[PDB]
């Protein structure tokens, strides 16, 4: 028996909606789809099963077993889904919700959990960061001038601000964060606090308390003092907002730079081609999650510019041989062989379709890693004496048909930014 009153609205990115249970530390993830065309009921089941099979097989090998969690696909009563949707409709921010299938993913609620223990903890603080792409493209295939010296995030800011999506430009550059420089990382996190956008959220015990009275720097610092300056009897005591936010920013930097005891044979060893600094504003440990995420982003070896020629070869082949879309395993299954196909890092274009297809798939995987989120969970545990857990969220492979749009959008981002100067 599923009561609709127990589940609350948790969040919503443009492709899926999440709801969280108040009692158990789990969440349910429902898909969004366009009116043209809404997917069939048995196709939804396979889509969700591919998201699990991608995270299970591909991303656990690239990032680590401890850092990825992708719970099972589950079936629910339609009457529960209809009623839960209507309640939650109210709380949406404003692509139609999956109301007719009754299929969803049951994931653990990482806002209330530690990974290494894996029970609920309280009091528990959680910082969810969306870091974006951590390098500037370096291939000779790129035409435009600005792309070699400014990262896509900073270039995308200006368009988003002018569009009206955001009010002001952020001072956050991903390359400050991904560079192992503590000083740059600290600055990157402070700017990201000052202008959150969709790139930062903070929770206390499951409840959102920061990045969408908005509100608010002082009010945040109230919730953080018990974690960072714990009064063990004595309240000594008077800590200003500046000092509280500082201890947050240090701890998050210290956490992202931490790695497990393991420093295993790197799945990816791709070197960092500069610029390591960005013209928008002023190494990283091999074991840590932030580095491993950067490496899977670097499967975009040739830029989008770039890869669109390689995409065109695979499309003219499937124009003429449409039956081979399935036989080539373009839409999975994302199994142990599929992970092996991604490890060919060679960049010569003599082999023509076998090579292009391999690179198209590597690019789909990179686009996933650029758009992924990182969750950090601070809390006391028996196994300040704060214990941490790192995790990655939002790991669903970007669809094959979005590659045209990715070219089209990047062309618009740089041309507006170059016109602006
Ligand atoms: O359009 P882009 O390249 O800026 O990236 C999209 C994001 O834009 P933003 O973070 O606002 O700059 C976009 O963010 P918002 O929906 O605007 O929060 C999504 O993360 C989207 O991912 P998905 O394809 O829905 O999984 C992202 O789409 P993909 O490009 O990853 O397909
Ligand atoms: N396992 C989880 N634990 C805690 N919070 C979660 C979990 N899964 C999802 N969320 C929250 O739900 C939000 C929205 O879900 P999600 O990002 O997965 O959907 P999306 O449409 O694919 O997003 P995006 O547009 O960023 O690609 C996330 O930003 C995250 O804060
Ligand atoms: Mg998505
Ligand atoms: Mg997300
Ligand atoms: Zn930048
Ligand atoms: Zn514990």
């Amino acid at each position: 028996k599923m009561d609709e009153n127990e589940w609350s609205y948790h969040g919503e990115g443009n492709k899926s909606l999440v709801v969280a249970h108040a009692q158990r530390c789990v969440v349910l993830r429902f898909l969004k789809f366009p009116p043209n065309k809404k997917k069939t009921s048995e196709e939804i089941l396979q889509h969700l099963q591919n998201i699990v099979d991608f995270g299970k097989n591909v991303m656990k090998d690239f990032l680590g077993e401890n850092y990825v969690h992708c719970g099972e696909v589950v079936q629910l009563p339609l009457e529960f889904v209809k009623q839960l949707c209507l309640k939650i409709q109210c709380e949406r921010p404003e692509k139609d919700l999956d109301t007719f299938s009754g299929y969803a993913m049951c994931l653990p609620n990482l806002t209330r959990l530690q990974t290494f223990h894996f029970a609920e903890h309280r009091p528990i603080l959680c910082v969810e960061i969306k870091p974006k792409c951590g390098f500037i493209p370096f291939s000779n295939d790129v035409t435009h001038e600005m792309k070699h010296k400014v990262c896509r995030y900073c270039m995308h800011q200006h368009l988003k601000v002018a569009t009206g999506k955001w009010k002001k430009i952020s001072k956050y550059c991903p390359l400050d964060l991904y560079s192992g420089n503590k000083q740059r990382m600290h600055f990157a996190l402070r700017s990201l606090l000052q202008e959150t956008q969709n790139n930062l959220r903070i929770f206390k015990n499951g409840e959102l308390i920061y990045g969408c009275p908005v509100a608010d720097l002082k009010e945040l610092a109230h919730h953080l003092k018990p974690f960072f300056f714990p009064s063990n009897g004595l309240a000594s005591g008077p800590h200003c907002t500046k000092a509280v936010i500082r201890e947050l920013v240090h701890v998050i930097t210290r956490v992202l730079l931490s790695s497990s005891e393991k420093a295993r044979a790197g799945a990816l060893r791709l070197g960092l081609q500069g610029p390591r600094v960005c013209e928008a504003s002023p190494g990283l440990p091999k074991g840590c999650l932030l580095y491993k995420t950067l490496q899977v982003q670097m499967l975009d070896q040739l830029d989008i510019e770039g890869l669109y020629p390689l995409y065109k070869r695979v499309e003219q082949y499937l124009e003429e041989f449409p039956e081979e879309r399935k036989t080539l395993q373009i839409d999975g299954p994302y199994d142990e062989v599929f992970y092996q196909k991604l490890l060919d890092l060679s960049t010569e274009d003599d082999g023509t379709v076998a090579f292009a297809l391999t690179k198209v798939q590597q690019y789909r995987v990179a686009m996933t890693a650029k758009d992924c989120s990182i969750m950090i969970a601070l809390s006391p545990c028996l196994q300040s004496r704060l214990a941490f857990s790192v995790s990655v969220l939002d790991l669903d492979l970007k669809p094959y048909e979005s590659i045209p749009h990715q070219y089209k959008l990047d062309s618009k981002i740089v041309n507006y930014y170059s016109k602006t100067v």
